[PDB]
């Protein structure tokens, strides 16, 4: 308190403070900190994610109610509350919130996005022992391995199939090339041959890859990011066929997931292209449907990009042990996967014991044959940029805003 200070000394300090404050106000920071704007300090205090519970994000097309049921079982046994959410644009929101040390404890998505999350430091290395690993197929662990480390638990192996209305079309086409004539036939009955989501490149990729399109060349155990196959002859032939379908009025460039689903389930179109998650709504519909191998293009199989639905653990989570216990001992069991599967079908699961049951289902057999004909997606960090590039190319080529040659030239970097 009692200091040997004169008014002149205090005045000198007053002036220095005022010089500082004058600059601060001129910089428009009357209400903010200088050090914050310099990106100094932290963000944040390492405690945004609540300790002692689990928050889980999964896409809204998956069996999130069945997953929440597994969460309730977990809570009954352990007292740990599990909250399941399905935010829109989850795969964009997760990296944004997790970068700040926030977000869910566990994030579900196909494995392709996970290498980018891991490179950004957003995903924990997972630690299942060999005995647990032995319960899932080796190729599924491979999909979630990034630079030697396991960075997610694999859940299910997803591939697109051709889904068809057996009453309108007891005999589904073998080839993409048959579709225009089939559409002309069905149009005379007030129906169309085929509708599927043209807004997400996932759905058009199997045709683009058929005759030779590819994302990143894989050689000697590594992906060459300098060798991209989005604008080669095969990719062009595939996308040109799609564009010709639109030019010839066999499909509408505007068709999206809900337009195609509503039209197929109402019985207005004879075929759609979709994954196992979609089977539940068709089951509810009046449609008698089959699930079969995708049409060939130029005599070669369609090659869907295969996604392994996977559960990653937020690096910021203080609940990594709770998450491990939940995922290994509750979800990845016959009863856990059945709960999710009964809600929206997972397709072919990574867990050997449960996959052996489901394999009897002809819809799963067809999923697996389409998966086998395609390729497991890379998980490299360049995947997000690839998908954005191809999404743009397909939408622009389909709508006619650009030619196929120009759109694919733009996508190639
Ligand atoms: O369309 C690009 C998109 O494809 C894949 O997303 C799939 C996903 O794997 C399926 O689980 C399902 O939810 O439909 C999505 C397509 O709408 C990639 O996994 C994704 O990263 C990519 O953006």
């Amino acid at each position: 308190k009692k200091k040997p200070l004169t008014q002149e000394q205090l005045e000198d300090a007053r002036r220095l403070k005022a010089i500082y404050e004058k600059k601060k106000n001129e910089l428009g920071l009357s209400q903010e900190s200088v050090a914050d704007k310099m990106g100094m300090g932290q963000s944040g205090s390492g405690m945004k994610i609540e300790e002692g519970k689990l928050v889980i994000w999964i896409n809204g097309d998956k069996g999130y109610n069945g997953l929440a049921e597994v969460g309730k079982k977990f809570e009954k046994d352990t007292g740990i509350k599990v909250t399941v959410e399905h935010p829109d644009k989850l795969e964009e929101k997760f990296p944004q919130v997790a970068a700040t040390g926030d977000g869910p404890d566990i994030i579900f998505w196909a494995h392709d996005r996970f290498g980018g999350y891991a490179q950004s430091g957003l995903l924990a290395e997972i630690t299942p022992d060999k005995a647990f690993q032995d319960k899932l197929y080796p190729f599924t662990w491979d999909a979630v391995r990034y630079n030697g480390k396991l960075i997610a638990y694999p859940i299910a192996v997803e591939a697109l199939s051709l889904i068809y209305n057996k009453d309108l079309l007891p005999n589904p086409p073998k080839t993409w090339e048959e579709i225009p004539a089939l559409d002309k036939e069905l149009k005379a009955k007030g129906k169309s041959a085929l509708m599927f989501n043209l807004q997400e490149p996932y759905f058009t990729w199997p045709l683009i890859a058929a005759d030779g399109g590819y994302a990143f060349k894989y050689e000697n155990g590594k992906y060459d990011i300098k060798d991209v196959g989005v604008d080669n002859a095969g990719a062009k032939a595939g996308l040109t066929f799609l564009v010709d379908l639109i030019k010839n009025k066999h499909m509408n460039a505007d068709t999206d997931y809900s337009i195609a689903e509503a039209a197929f389930n109402k019985g207005e179109t004879a075929m759609t292209i979709n994954g196992p998650w979609a089977w539940s709504n068709i089951d509810t519909s009046k449609v008698n449907y089959g699930v079969t191998v995708l049409p060939t293009f130029k005599g070669q199989p369609s090659k869907p990009f295969v996604g392994v639905l996977s559960a990653g653990i937020n690096a910021a989570s203080p609940n990594k042990e709770l998450a491990k216990e939940f995922l290994e001992n509750y979800l990845l069991t016959d009863e856990g996967l059945e709960a999710v599967n009964k809600d929206k079908p997972l397709g072919a699961v990574a867990l050997k014991s449960y996959e052996e049951e489901l394999a009897k289902d002809p819809r799963i057999a067809a999923t697996m044959e389409n998966a086998q004909k395609g390729e497991i997606m890379p998980n490299i960090p360049q995947m997000s940029a690839f998908w954005y590039a191809v999404r743009t190319a397909v939408i622009n080529a389909a709508s006619g805003r650009q030619t196929v040659d120009e759109a694919l030239k733009d996508a190639q970097t």
